[PDB]
């Protein structure tokens, strides 16, 4: 083995926690997450860790409402269970230097978009006219 290179994608590598959350009941509502799951995940501050291991990334999310995790290489469609158990295929991609995160499902899609704007890694969830930003900072 080799000491491999670095990548645009090493700044968002790290651990992070929320800080702020703006909309996210009505994006979820948008979504169709039901009444009792949007009360407990609206409540949950998360701890978001990313790293990368040669073309894999992975984003876990370790919180009170659900912890996730997913791995996957970017271009390459995956099976994906959100935390509010949404069985979804999506696809990763760069766009400029923002993470693209499209899941579909049902018929459906939603994008979550993750870029990194000063010391924060802010997370925009938009389906159909309505958007939620997430801010995290470092943990
Ligand atoms: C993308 C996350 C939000 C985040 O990581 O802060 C999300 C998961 C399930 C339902 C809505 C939003």
């Amino acid at each position: 083995q080799q000491m491999g290179r670095g990548s645009m994608c090493d700044a968002f590598v790290g651990t992070w926690k929320l800080v702020s959350s703006e909309n996210f009941d009505d994006y979820m509502k948008e979504v169709g997450v039901g009444f009792a799951t949007r009360k407990v995940a609206g409540m949950a501050k998360p701890n978001m860790i990313i790293s990368v291991n040669g073309d894999v990334i992975t984003i876990k999310s370790e919180s009170t409402f659900k912890n996730t995790e997913i791995s996957f290489i970017l271009g390459q469609e995956f099976d994906e269970v959100t935390a509010d158990d949404r069985k979804v295929k999506s696809t990763i991609t760069l766009d400029g230097g923002v993470l693209v995160h499209v899941q579909k499902w049902d018929g459906k899609s939603t994008t979550i978009k993750r870029k990194r704007e000063d010391d924060k890694l802010v997370v925009e969830c938009v389906m159909k006219g309505v958007t939620s930003t997430r801010v995290y900072e470092r943990a």
